[PDB]
DNA sequence: GCTGATGCGTA
DNA sequence: GTCGGAC
DNA sequence: GTCCGACTACGCATCAGC
């Protein structure tokens, strides 16, 4: 009985402790009970083993259901390069809950905001749907198929057809299924277990219970013959095999069939990096100063590069001439850049047959020959576009080469990857140039280079080692680069003091308290408080709780007449304007919804804050002494990318 | 035909 | 994108 | 440091309502 399924017990037997016979469709309640055990605990090692116990039963009993269970665990619809999206958020989901329960739409919405979780609302609610015959139980493969049916619905009356499928899943839900069905559609499973733990559990499962055995499986625990140390070392080595293969081929549709046929030890023989298949990109960790760079990169030689304010473009050139461009989320952006594809012959030497370039697509003004801000880049059409209709030109800033002429450069150091990039590729001003770099260890040269990058319309500096731990192996370390921005440096930057005028009820980890706040600057001329941005990060859990304690005494039934928010989200609790906080941000943007400093730089648009975070409470200041809207306008114009 | 709410994907 | 929490 | 899930602004694409 899947209701009593306990994949977190001691001495879990993949065959006998399961809740379905061999060859049967894996019941979705087995996935739901697994999700229950995972969210109860907080140690990743316990979560991985609990999920591994489920996958071992799937491997031993119903191998065809391995893929949908893995996707349901990740809450994904398929490979990222296929661009499958549900099209369902909280708006559609809360409507499907109301129709399924006969409740008012706002009653469900208010309860969802109060409880901070939509899945809890769908669970305690009472179904108003009557069925002539009791529905069959949900299966993991059937539920996963319905999700892809919802994602496949487009056109007129799509919402009603999506809602019907969601309501069809709810009438067949048993026990905790409705809770996790709603969370999946809401996109907030709240497991504490994501892509890294799903892979860790997959490699542990296929290692302890090897696939491809005749039933019943002869080897059910391949680690019982090993010591605790030998078992740990072996499982860790098996985990790296899967992690590095998935880092180069993040496609479960390609790995899982190979895995069930040739095992994990022979997986690299059948799944290899190749152009046309997106790869996991290299990420960066923040650095709070030039001194910390030399500390993290002690002894090792590194290079400083401009950090361009654009969108990452992973450009693949296949053997044959086909070109594909992927985002850093492995989304296919080929149709977005007809101009880049036209430019490919201009960037490579005639000996270059195939490559994978790591570049930054930046909006480029061809009349003035200068970089344009990130907001200009986002105005480009996203769907299939034609090159003749392009209005915002892009310039590619290449900084790495991952693949060259049938050979992978993943395990080559950056010094060689960079050398191969600049030997085989041709620069063109305003179209394809190599990222501005500086090889140095001097603190004053790095400081001057950081100031020069901001003056040259860039966010700051990227710092990468050249020879020591300088490979492109994401499984070794996904954040092996360093980023140095001015807003990271203590004292070297501008911060704003804004008034808290509203609060937003928190979700998930913030459930039961405030998850966000609405901030405002003081407009001197109109003597009003103008909403500038929302704030929801920068404070500790202890600080957030004290914010929730004191601000509850400031809850107003209706807003004060001198508070202007315009198009901003109406706060859940209006707050009497009293608390003033210091806020840090990366940039100031021209906002389509916030009224702060409207008319001071633009007649229609106001100003907002890019990447805002809470620093400290300013008990010394009252709302009259907050940062003025005129000062907000001054800070916006002092930016290099702005007139 | 237009607009606004919703969803998604970039940072 | 930033951030803190649990490990 | 790793992994994870809270949270930010904003613009295109989509679709329901007018
Ligand atoms: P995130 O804040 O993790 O930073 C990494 C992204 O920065 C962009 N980027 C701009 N310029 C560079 C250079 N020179 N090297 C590497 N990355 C750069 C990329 O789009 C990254 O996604």
């Amino acid at each position: 009985d899947p209701s009593g399924y306990n994949p977190a017990k001691n001495n879990y037997h993949p065959v006998e402790d399961a809740c379905w016979k061999p060859g049967q469709k894996v019941p979705y309640l087995a996935v739901a009970r697994t999700f229950e055990k995972i969210e109860e605990v907080s140690a990743r090692l316990r979560m991985v083993e609990t999920l591994s116990n489920l996958l071992r039963s799937v491997v031993a009993l119903s191998p065809p259901d391995l893929l949908p269970v893995l996707y349901l665990s990740l809450n994904h619809l398929g490979p990222p390069q296929q661009g499958l999206a549900l099209g369902v958020g909280d708006g559609v989901l809360l409507k499907a809950v109301a129709q399924a329960t006969g409740r008012q739409l706002e009653s469900v919405r208010a309860e969802a905001a109060e409880k901070g979780d939509v899945g809890l609302v769908a669970e305690n609610s009472r179904s108003t749907q009557r069925l002539m015959l009791p529905p069959p139980p949900l299966t993991a493969s059937g539920v996963f198929s319905k999700f892809r049916d919802i994602a496949r619905l487009t056109g007129s009356a799509s919402t009603a057809k999506k809602i019907d499928i969601i309501k069809g899943l709810f009438v067949a839900c048993r026990h905790s299924e409705a809770r996790f069905i709603a969370r999946s559609l809401s996109g907030r499973l709240r497991l504490g277990l994501a892509e890294q733990s799903v892979l860790a559990a997959l490699s542990q499962a296929v290692s302890l219970t090897p696939p491809g055995q005749e039933f019943p499986p002869a080897m059910v625990d391949a680690g019982k013959g090993k010591t605790a140390e030998a078992r740990k070392t072996w499982l860790e080595e098996q985990g790296m095999i899967l992690k590095q293969t998935f880092c180069e081929v993040p496609d479960l549709d390609r790995i899982i069939p190979v895995l069930l046929e040739h095992g994990l030890e022979r997986l690299p023989e059948h799944c290899k990096l190749s152009p046309g298949i997106p790869l996991k990109p290299m990420l960066a960790h923040p650095t709070r100063g030039i001194s910390e760079v030399l500390k993290r990169f002690e002894e090792a030689a590194f290079t400083c590069e401009y950090k361009y304010d654009g969108q990452r473009a992973q450009i693949h050139a296949l053997e044959g001439g086909e070109v594909k461009i992927f985002s850093r989320n492995q989304a296919d952006n080929t149709g977005k850049y007809p101009d880049i594809i036209s430019r490919i012959p201009k960037i490579k030497l005639p000996s270059v047959t195939s490559f994978i370039l790591d570049t930054e697509a930046v909006a480029w003004d061809r009349e003035k020959k200068q970089i344009q801000p990130f907001q200009v880049l986002t105005t480009r059409k996203r769907k299939e576009v034609d090159a003749s209709e392009i209005q915002v030109q892009v310039c590619l800033y290449a900084f790495d080469l991952i693949y060259l002429n049938g050979e992978s450069l993943v395990r080559e150091p950056l010094s060689r990857r960079r050398q191969l990039l600049r030997e085989n590729f041709v620069e063109t001003e305003g179209e394809f140039v190599f990222a501005t770099s500086l090889d140095t260890k001097d603190i004053e040269q790095i400081a001057e280079f950081l100031e020069q990058s901001v003056k040259d319309s860039c966010e700051g500096l990227m710092v990468k080692t050249l020879d020591v731990d300088a490979t492109y192996e994401i499984a070794k370390r996904s954040h092996n680069w360093l980023k140095l921005k001015k807003d990271y440096l203590d004292g070297v930057g501008d911060t704003l003091d804004l008034v808290v005028i509203g609060a937003y009820l928190g979700r998930g980890k913030r459930a039961g308290r405030y998850g966000g706040f609405l901030l405002a600057s003081y407009d001197e001329d109109s003597e009003e408080l103008q909403a500038i941005c929302k704030l929801g990060t920068g404070f500790s859990d202890e600080e957030l709780e004290e914010h929730h304690q004191s601000l509850k005494a400031l809850v107003l039934p209706s807003p004060r007449p001198y508070v202007r928010i315009d198009g901003a989200v109406i706060p859940d609790h209006w707050l009497d304007p009293s608390a003033v906080w210091e806020v840090n941000c990366a940039d100031l943007s021209l906002s389509p919804i916030y009224p702060a400093a409207r008319g001071l730089v633009d007649s229609d648009k106001g100003i907002s804050l890019r990447f805002p975070r809470f620093i400290r409470v300013r008990e010394d200041k009252q709302p009259e002494q907050a940062t003025t809207s005129a000062q907000v306008a001054c800070l916006y114009r002092k930016q290099s990318q702005i007139q």
